[PDB]
């Protein structure tokens, strides 16, 4: 099987990559990092985010990977210790595929679409920041504050969290939109986190300013012209390798508890 | 066909359950109020609670329908003027089923078993409240504070979003888990609200009181002895009829925004 | 001077308790539980609360020491290993005094007054709970939830903190009232906690029932007949004995970061 | 007296500027951009702060007066149908002043010093953003996320307000920091907005990036080559005209209760 390796670049990272390059030579892999069935991330969950960047154009084909070589990452979720139990079962195809729900984002100016694995969000570009929110074609808020954030299931552990979202299962087909920071006194908005399902699709629409600051993952990116930003949960999955039970619920408190 | 109306028994609500019962008549419509295939409820999201109640031993049987004589209720969502309307749709039988999920509340000392549709919670009783939070049998946390509420999708507009917790359209079916006052210095939470798909049980065990105060919507029901409260999606949805379109997102809207 | 020690009861605090005993002794000290002029307490945070409440009625008379037989406390602040050490200069008084503000609750049916170290709550007694609350004279919010927790700047750091409050150094001679899970829909708050300088007054008044639960720090206190519940900053304050530069901003950083 | 008026520049606030210009005529007034005893502004809270930073140099000469053509403001807070009511009395000098307690911003890269009205800001520039927090002298945490917030009392009701602060009577003479969206799971904050008094100084160290976004009131401002920036209660304070009774927990209300 065709397969590639990551590395945060650090020298504990590509030490193992060459390590673990060495240990598939010994098994009928070959390194392709243009048409991989296999990434292998090695580093922390921003090193993994880049991985599942470099190849969202293939993610029907491929099953990702991730290796931590610091702290516990929710995408990054193996241990270095473990690397040479994994090229074993890699090679010799014990593992099963579990797939994780993406965020769709279209931005019309024509259109731009981009797949979320955390979250897309929206900023100015000089303080607030006017839009109007949009669902299935009727208005429901006018939002003024610092921005907005649709988040994934597995992306509400990440920006979600620390602006007040709900940890979603990530079993769960949804998105979840929060705010920034939004004025309340005009100007009303639900304060709530809002989760939507499937066929769900969320606008966002500018008021006076139409120039933003809009992030998928860690990529932003100031968008010129925009009449509008779409969301809704992506008809296309990213496929982890397993492997062993790790829940996610196990994750979130060996992240964040213990 | 067989119908029963509750009425929140003020002046308004009492006239207006009269002149449905004559309108009923004039149709192929019996009132019992022991075997009814729909529930009528007049008043607002309170009395429908009630009516639910009344009747969850015959949930599958039931097509639920709320009238609010006052302010626009997330279950109560019918205005008075539209009764006389409504009457000759129910009796030439011109309405889908629409169904949101419930909360299954399991209580060990035996065993009881609850159904919530907007939430349940769990108090003391004095002050805090010590429970070990336990999700699909690994422990999760010790929580220390004043209680938690385990929610219902269309709950999650209630107690659950006073808490902080998100907002989640109805047609999802899971259970969200918020915190009341939790104790962060021993002694660490999660924070954030937690949603579970269906087949996850989360489950509270007592560390040293074991009575508690256990409320499933509008009953509440001091408990003596318990060793345990379960939770989890219910296999059991409670039916409403419709009619008409009018989104949930609207009514999050027309109930908290304008 | 005359010395009285509490302990919290355990073995550790009963051995310290009567080491220092003997240790004072050794001086000019007197063991007085009656009229003493320090007051040191030996447990945690819990056993001081109960120290102040002991001692109320002579607060101008006293200076108070917190001694931690477990973890860093707020107002029990020194480590037992310095037990002794300050045996010696309690005894050979090379001390100074801080005082921190205390909170005034009046409880109108005849008028009952109590003093607050760290808060005062109300809530009822059954769900909510509905209160009109009035800021000097001026009826500013009606509210209805869980309850209200009106805290002074040495308790930001306790109940407050958990329900949102923010943390406010005890030089500030104010008080901080919060909400406990308010809906807001009739209904309507402020939602954010607010802070009051001395002299002002905030008055909570009943709407329906009149029966509530009303706690001053670890006492609680259902309430029968209730016209009001005032709250100010009391003109007593609390004085502590130091001894050494223990910073609240450390005290906050030791408990809560790391 | 020597007056100027400031106006928001739409043709409700021009015209009742020449007005209130005309009705100053009758009386011994003069117009003075320069260097006035008195500066009114018409229009919003926004024309208000604009109004503080043109004539920041001159605080202690000049008193404040802030007349609302739109919505009622916190800074102003006076109808246009009182205009000519309030040229008398400025004329005949019927007038008391309070004054609101002010936050002083020291930037090092040289130092840079500025006096903000409503609050300071800190932001990047690209995403977070890490920085060390130190209250006088001793390191209190390490900040990774968006941003932080450094308010006045009469602050607390904007920025402050959205990001979970406290509102403080502004007769309090302390600064509030409230955090913008911070990670917690490395990597520690306290969470809770902090309050502190007079002569406390709150210090912003850089970690990596030194080109940080700095905001004070309406004005911003990346500044490039920063080692520090320094935050304590100004020894100066704003002076505004009154008039009438119109308290603080009252404008409160009146804009975000009723
Ligand atoms: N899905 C996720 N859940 C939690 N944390 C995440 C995450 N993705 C990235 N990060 C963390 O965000 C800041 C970086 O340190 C990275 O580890
Ligand atoms: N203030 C913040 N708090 C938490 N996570 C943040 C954050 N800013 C960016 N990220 C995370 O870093 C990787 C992105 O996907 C986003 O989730
Ligand atoms: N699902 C729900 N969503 C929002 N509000 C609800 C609700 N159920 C009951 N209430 C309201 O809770 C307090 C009562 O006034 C009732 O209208
Ligand atoms: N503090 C509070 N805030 C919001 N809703 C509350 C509440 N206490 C009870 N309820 C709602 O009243 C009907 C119950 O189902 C619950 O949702
Ligand atoms: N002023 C205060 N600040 C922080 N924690 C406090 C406190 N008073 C009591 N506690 C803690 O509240 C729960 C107990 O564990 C006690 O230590
Ligand atoms: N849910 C809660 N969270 C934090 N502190 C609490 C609490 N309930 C009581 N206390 C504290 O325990 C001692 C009291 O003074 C109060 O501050
Ligand atoms: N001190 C304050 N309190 C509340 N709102 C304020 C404020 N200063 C400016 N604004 C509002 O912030 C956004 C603008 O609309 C302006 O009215
Ligand atoms: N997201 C936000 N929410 C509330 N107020 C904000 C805000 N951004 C800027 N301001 C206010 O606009 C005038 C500034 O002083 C600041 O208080």
């Amino acid at each position: 099987m065709k397969y590639m390796i990551t590395s945060k670049g650090d020298e504990k990272s590509d030490l193992l990559r060459l390590n673990m390059i060495a240990g598939f030579g010994e098994y009928d892999m070959e390194y392709d990092d243009v048409e991989p069935e296999i990434v292998i991330s090695i580093g922390g969950d921003g090193t993994f985010l880049s991985a599942f960047h470099q190849y969202e154009e293939r993610l029907d084909e491929i099953a990702f990977i991730g290796i931590h070589t610091g702290h516990l990452g929710f995408y990054a979720d193996w241990r270095p210790a473990e690397a040479d139990k994994l090229v074993k079962l890699l090679a010799k195809g014990e593992y099963q595929k579990v797939s994780y729900p993406l965020l769709k984002t279209t931005v019309k100016y024509k259109e731009a679409t981009y797949l979320a694995l955390n979250e897309s969000t929206v900023k100015s570009s000089g303080g607030p920041f006017v839009v109007d929110v949009v669902i299935n074609d009727i208005h429901f808020e006018r939002f003024r504050g610092d921005g907005l954030c649709m988040s994934t299931p597995s992306g509400t552990t990440a920006y979600n969290k620390s602006l007040g979202g709900a940890l979603m299962h990530p079993s769960i087909e949804a998105m979840q939109l929060t705010e920034m920071a939004s004025i309340n006194n005009v100007y009303r908005t639900i304060g709530s986190p809002l989760v939507f399902p499937k066929h769900h699709v969320v606008s966002l629409q500018p008021v006076n300013d139409k120039d933003f600051q809009i992030s998928v993952d860690h990529l932003s990116i100031l968008h010129r012209d925009v009449q509008e930003i779409r969301y809704e949960v992506s008809a296309k999955k990213i496929h982890f390798a397993r492997f062993r039970s790790f829940p996610f619920w196990r994750r979130v408190h060996d992240s964040f508890i213990e």
